[PDB]
């Protein structure tokens, strides 16, 4: 409504209040929430979890394609693809006004327009899947009468899309549209720290938030050599025990990565290094580097906490948020 | 106040998470991320090195899904760290500048 108060009297005691800098900040950040609420609404139905299992297809009306009911956009995905259009324009505005270089030198537009690319690869993954199924849609009204799909035997390009979700393709595009709509939420959600600079309490915190990252970039360049010294160590020495191992932990370059990346957490068992066989030199081998590789990740991550205390230890925060 | 930094990490990696995980509620190893609670459940635990990997790893064939719940709930870790790290070293700063004393009595 304030909108269109905008529209019709832009020159009023509504447009001059409507056109204050802290009015127009506020606005920005109320549509902002209203575009996560609007993420968060959409996914209302299954709060609590689906009815259906994934085994099972449900269609409304018996001649359905499932996969029509599955792709088509609701009123609050419209709303969605609406908003981003309306925040890519202005990303887009943007990029022409100042420029394609400094567009890009600052973290704010390229995260933006990191986010929006991806929403728009979502929808369009979306949309694409709904195309498909429109089409076997219309094969089914147009040559069809065999009473709710029951006994007629579709083509095998249009059966498909009766198959519930265990039978989807792998890289079909409603997975991929699924799979990237999750990434583009999760990076919507870290636009809050675009507004936290304007509140004299959460703004100095996010300054300094800011700052560690930027000083564990550097350190991280270190860890990965360490990582990587380890990753490619430990799976040449267990590449061959694929089928020989309690687990998968280093059978390949990827489960050599899961198994390395999760011990920094505690979340890597040290049956990952454990033989079937009885090669005990090979699975030493495997505990002392694995004993090894938490040693020294432990130490490079004490030498980072160490750094960064020293870094901070040389009323500069205030200055930096205001 | 420190808090209020990660309840917004939290929360967007709740919704996300559970948005991705929502439609393999029979299809999950556990019920990780099927549910609100279940993603905040699986998220709040992780701070303490309480959830296991398992929980993005789904049963059917879509490794799209469940190779981007592995980055996902990496990136959460990760995050969770930096910001943990950073409340370390504030707090510690903080400090830094007998007034302990002064206060108690
Ligand atoms: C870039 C930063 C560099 C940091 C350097 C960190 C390395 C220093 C840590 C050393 C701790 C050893 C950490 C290694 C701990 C080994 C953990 C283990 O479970 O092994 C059981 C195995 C078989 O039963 O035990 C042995 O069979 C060998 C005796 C243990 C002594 C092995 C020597 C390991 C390395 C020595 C150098
Ligand atoms: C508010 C404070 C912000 C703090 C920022 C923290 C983010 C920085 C951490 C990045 C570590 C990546 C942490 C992500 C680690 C991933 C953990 C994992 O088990 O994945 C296995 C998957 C499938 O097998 O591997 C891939 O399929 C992809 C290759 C790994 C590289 C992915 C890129 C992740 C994000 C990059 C940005
Ligand atoms: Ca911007």
């Amino acid at each position: 409504f304030l909108a269109i108060g905008y529209w019709i009297a832009p020159c009023s005691r509504l447009g001059k209040i409507l056109r204050s800098p802290f009015m127009k900040f506020v606005a920005h950040a109320a549509s902002f929430i209203i575009f996560l609420g609007l993420l968060v609404f959409n996914a209302s139905d299954r709060f609590e979890g689906i009815t259906t299992l994934p085994n099972i297809t449900v269609t409304d009306y018996p001649k359905q394609i499932f996969r029509v009911k599955t792709t088509q956009f609701t009123w609050t995905e419209m709303l969605i693809m609406v908003w981003v259009l309306g925040m890519m324009w202005s990303e887009c505005k943007e990029l022409w006004l100042e420029g394609p270089r400094e567009y890009i030198l600052q973290l704010w537009n390229v995260l933006d327009f990191g986010m929006l690319s991806i929403f728009i690869a979502a929808f369009t993954a979306r949309f694409l899947a709904f195309l498909q199924a429109t089409k076997a849609q219309q094969y089914v009204d147009s040559y069809v009468q065999e009473s709710d799909l029951s006994e007629v035997t579709l083509p095998p390009e249009i059966q498909y899309f009766t198959y519930a979700r265990d039978k989807w393709l792998p890289s079909d595009p409603q997975i991929i549209s699924e799979g990237l709509y999750a990434i583009a939420v999760v990076l919507s959600f870290s636009r809050i720290a675009y507004i936290l600079p304007a509140n004299e309490s959460f703004g100095p915190l996010q300054i300094s938030l800011g700052r560690t990252v930027k000083d564990i970039f550097k350190f991280m360049v270190l860890f990965i050599m360490v990582f990587f010294a380890f990753m490619i160590g430990m799976f040449i020495l267990y590449s061959y025990y694929l089928g020989a191992k309690v687990n998968a932990a280093f059978t390949t370059v990827e489960e050599s990565f899961k198994t390395l990346f999760w011990s920094i957490f505690g979340l890597s068992e040290v049956t990952s290094v454990v033989l079937k066989y009885d090669h005990k030199f090979i699975e030493n081998i495997g505990y002392v580097l694995y004993g090894i590789y938490n040693v020294t990740m432990v130490v490079v991550l004490l030498n980072m906490l160490i750094a960064m205390i020293n870094s901070s230890y040389q009323d500069d925060s205030d200055v930096e948020w205001k």
